[PDB]
């Protein structure tokens, strides 16, 4: 069967075949779509069937299908699952399988960068100490002095899932939030509650609106361990104003390293459960989304209040005429110190280029429209009016349970 | 079979049951979500009348009752008989609110129940349908106090006796391709204005003409008329700060109305049913003035405010979007023409929903269309997780009719 999606700007007809390699389920069925809703131990049995798609998939992608290597290949695993219950991924099956995982992520919108991943493999490690030197480097390699370079790390896989590796961070780098006695919070809000966790654990915190959090990182299933990332590798950037230059004094900075560390990377049925990645920024991000969510750095107001709009009625637009100003000076400030970032023009005309590459080369891209279109500005970007169709394919990003809710603690 | 959903914004968590009693399909499937696509006999009619009478009886308490059973058995009876049949006033007022309550693309349902229904399946003639048009028009617009209105001409029968307003809005203007290359006026409209033109329609070929309408009563030949200039009420474009706007030379009308959709109520349709409410300004000022594919205009607006437009980077894009945004809210209001901003139509929607979870068990939502053409994420609907799913009565869309009719 052929699925059909157009561009409602410019009449383009796309044609998806790639859907019928999907397995994997939506949460949608023909009576219900799911589409803008945020989240909605293995055996041999299951095992070899999973193994065997993906190594089909891999020996296909070398030109080797159905090579002698492909069946020995096949064979080696098949009889290492039988006798260990589990298989190691060679080297370049890891890398294949990393930067496939991110060409099949449909909520991110810089995939056009997908071949451009290094991959640091971290399978040896054994201890938090350990993860604590693998993510340092990775840091260090990503960040670049401002010229960041994509990346992933990956830890050893879940083998009975008593004996996890996690990092219970949900980004390498984030600021702490503190609720006060009074409900104001201090800080991040989205943070709060990790940064409680963190304390608990003897963190000493600082107290202020941007506190670098200390990583806590668990090794084999034990007890996670408290690790703070030296200051030197954290890239920041002030955040100012190209003309207005009251701007500064809003006390604003933000880092420049974006690293997911809180999603599961499943390959071939196996499951890495601390994967921690990163890219660079899209401005709107920050400028959009954690300075200006009402559950976030919520700073609307004093933006608004300092141009002097009129604040009395909604339909000045005064919210979105300071929501664009400030999206202009973290695009400006990040451009000002060298360090890279993207803004939402640029970043989703690439993505159209890349969707379309995708459906002649491959016969799909799986997208979430939700999730591409940038949080402000909608329709004046290209994606607004591409049709879509979201779908699930492995090697996958996925999300898990956060760590403290299902941890067995040892003491 | 129970759904829940979150508020990320604000963590409220609404339970759904509403969804169990949906009907039609959405295009979906486990296997792959089409969210994002923007057109995914005797036996069949009863339970379709027997679920609307169903659900029309129990929403005035009388359920089970000898008056709810006696209807279920006239109807029964009509059908058996005529194949068809006719729905009571009462039944065709519930069924256009219902279908408005269930629209689940449009954030303006807070207003659902206030809804003027105008009952013109009296009607046999395109100059009928005309008059009846022009009432509808000049009752909505109320000399810019806009109120919601429908006109519903009589229902499908064989399906070759269809009535169908061929313009997708009453209110439209044209659009012209030139021997130059470009588009003048909407180009949205270019093949509709080709249809007019070809059936007889003057063209005056300027940037704001109103379209005329063409208007097919009872499967006959669709025949022209024009509006009363008088009863279209348009807004000519100012800033309140940029004294150069004007120049522009930019107006809107005041009326949305849309006139090309199907009304679904017990199994029975009305293919020409236009309804009308008053505008969001985003629909105008985004939409209508800033895609490249319609007025396209954002590269005049920001030449006009010596913006640099060398780099995308530079925002140029948007910070002409929101005044062009702003200009039009103003322009509504100093004319004194009903308008809501983004804020608060998304505002009251989420109130609107609410409502309904408490009051119905749930509220069809399709977030794709609900969210704003512009800063999405300080709307409080970015935040709000929706279910979509299809519920009748309902409005649907359907063949544009010259790719149907035979002349
Ligand atoms: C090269 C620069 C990149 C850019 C500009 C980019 C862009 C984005 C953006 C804007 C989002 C949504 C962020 C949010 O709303 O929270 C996103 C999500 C995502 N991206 Fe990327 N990305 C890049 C690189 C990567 C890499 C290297 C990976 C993995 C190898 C990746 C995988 C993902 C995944 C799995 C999501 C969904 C995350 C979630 O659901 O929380 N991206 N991307
Ligand atoms: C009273 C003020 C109203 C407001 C503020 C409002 C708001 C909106 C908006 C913004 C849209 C999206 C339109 C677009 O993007 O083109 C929409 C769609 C829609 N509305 Fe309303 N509405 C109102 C009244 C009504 C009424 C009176 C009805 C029917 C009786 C209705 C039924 C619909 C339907 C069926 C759609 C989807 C139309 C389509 O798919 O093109 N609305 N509404
Ligand atoms: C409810 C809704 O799905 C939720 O707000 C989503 C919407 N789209 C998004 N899009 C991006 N890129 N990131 C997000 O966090 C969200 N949040
Ligand atoms: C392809 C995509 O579904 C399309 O651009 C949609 C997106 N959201 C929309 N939302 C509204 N209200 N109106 C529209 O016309 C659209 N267009
Ligand atoms: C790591 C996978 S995508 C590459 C980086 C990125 N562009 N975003 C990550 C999410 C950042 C989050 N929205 C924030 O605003 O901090
Ligand atoms: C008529 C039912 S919804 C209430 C009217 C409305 N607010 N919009 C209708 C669509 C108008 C179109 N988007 C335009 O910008 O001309
Ligand atoms: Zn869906």
């Amino acid at each position: 069967r052929f699925l059909k999606v157009k561009n409602w700007e410019t009449d383009v007809v796309l044609t998806d075949t790639l859907h019928l390699k999907s397995t994997l389920e939506t949460g949608c069925t023909e009576h219900i779509c799911m589409g803008s809703i945020m989240l909605p131990v293995r055996t041999k049995d299951q095992l070899f069937p999973l193994a065997k798609e993906f190594l089909d998939q891999y020996y296909s992608s070398i030109k080797r299908f159905g090579s002698k290597a492909h069946m020995d290949r096949l064979e080696e695993v098949n009889k290492e699952i039988e006798s260990t219950s589990t298989y190691q991924l060679k080297d370049t099956e890891l890398i294949y399988g990393a930067k496939h995982a991110w060409r099949n992520a449909s909520r991110c919108v810089g995939r056009i960068q997908w071949s451009k991943l290094q991959v640091f493999d971290a399978r040896d490690c054994t201890t938090a100490h350990g993860m604590f030197n693998y993510i340092c480097n990775h840091v260090k390699y990503a960040t670049n002095k401002g010229n960041l370079r994509s990346a992933i790390t990956i830890f050893p896989q879940r083998t009975d899932g008593k004996h996890d590796f996690r990092v219970w961070n949900s980004q390498l780098i984030r600021y702490a939030g503190y609720k006060q006695p009074d409900g104001s919070t201090l800080g991040d809000p989205a943070n709060v509650q990790f940064t409680e966790i963190c304390i608990q654990q003897g963190w000493k915190a600082p107290r202020g609106r941007f506190d670098v959090l200390p990583l806590l990182l668990q090794a084999n299933g034990n007890d996670p361990e408290l690790f703070q990332i030296p200051p030197e590798l954290v890239l920041e950037v002030p955040i100012r104003h190209p003309k207005f230059d009251w701007f500064k004094d809003l006390g604003l900075k933000w880092y420049g390293l974006p690293a997911v560390s809180n999603m599961l990377l499943e390959i071939g049925g196996l499951e890495f459960s601390a994967c921690p990645f990163s890219g660079w920024y899209m401005g709107t991000e920050i400028g959009v989304r954690d300075y200006c969510d009402n559950s976030r750095y919520n700073i609307l107001e004093e933006v608004a209040k300092k141009m002097d709009l009129d604040m009395r009625k909604t339909s000045s637009l005064w919210k979105d005429q300071a929501l664009v100003e400030i999206n202009i000076a973290v695009l400006y400030s990040f451009q000002s110190d060298k360090v890279t970032i993207v803004d939402h023009h640029s970043a989703t005309e690439s993505f159209i280029k890349h969707m379309e590459n995708e459906y002649r080369c491959r016969g799909g891209c799986p997208a979430d429209w939700v999730w591409i279109v940038p949080p402000m500005s909608g329709s004046i970007t290209p994606v607004f009016h591409q049709e879509m169709l979201n779908y699930r394919l492995t090697p996958s990003f996925e999300y898990q349970p956060d760590p403290w809710n299902t941890h067995v603690w040892k003491g």
